[PDB]
DNA sequence: GTAATTAC
DNA sequence: GTAATTAC
């Protein structure tokens, strides 16, 4: 039970890292896509405010081959 | 303006 | 084609 939270357009959001899908990183921010209820869903946070869990998907994204 | 990528 | 996200 990790809970990224964020504000996105004015309003503030939560999501839990199991419902994350992508994760990469332009520069110091932090960006990613989630399975909103239906539709797929956008956030950014800043590397600083990332929480370990968040970071490590990331990580592993870069290792990815494929 | 650019970074990376997407939903709209 | 571009608004959106954090920093530069």
């Amino acid at each position: 039970m990790v809970k990224v939270k964020f504000k996105y357009k004015g309003e503030e959001k939560e999501v839990d890292t199991s419902k994350i899908k992508k994760v990469w990183r332009a520069g110091k921010m932090v960006s990613f896509t989630y399975d909103d209820n239906g539709k797929t869903g956008r956030g950014a946070v800043s590397e600083k405010d990332a929480p370990k869990e968040l970071l490590d998907m990331l990580a592993r994204a870069e290792r990815e081959k494929k």
